[PDB]
């Protein structure tokens, strides 16, 4: 399936170019997208291509500046993170899980 081939290609990009970076987009339908990226200026293309929130986008740019992981997952909601956390187990390579949205928590009676 679509999420099997890209999971290998993320490692293949890094095997040939370890100086380059990988972005992964969570879709709410359970689909996935793979993107190639080199610098924060390149991530600005992904922001408008994938439709990432600007509060999330700064976390992607910061994750490149830290540079500690082999690929990056955009868990825009915890409903998307449900796939991101479970993929990290089967993938064996380490993944950083990026969170951020405009919704605020409350309790009422």
């Amino acid at each position: 399936g679509e999420d099997d081939e890209i999971l290998q290609r993320a490692k293949d990009i890094l095997k040939e170019d370890p100086n380059r970076k990988i972005l992964i987009i969570l879709n709410p339908d359970g689909k996935i997208e793979l993107y190639e990226v080199t610098s924060e200026e390149d991530i600005k293309r992904i922001a408008k291509k994938a439709g990432i929130s600007e509060e999330l986008l700064r976390r992607i740019l910061q994750s490149f500046r830290d540079g500690q992981y082999d690929l990056f997952f955009i868990a825009k909601t915890e409903d998307d993170e449900r796939r991101a956390r479970e993929l990290k187990e089967r993938m064996g390579k380490p993944v950083e899980i990026l969170r951020g949205s405009l919704e605020h928590h409350h309790h009422h009676h």
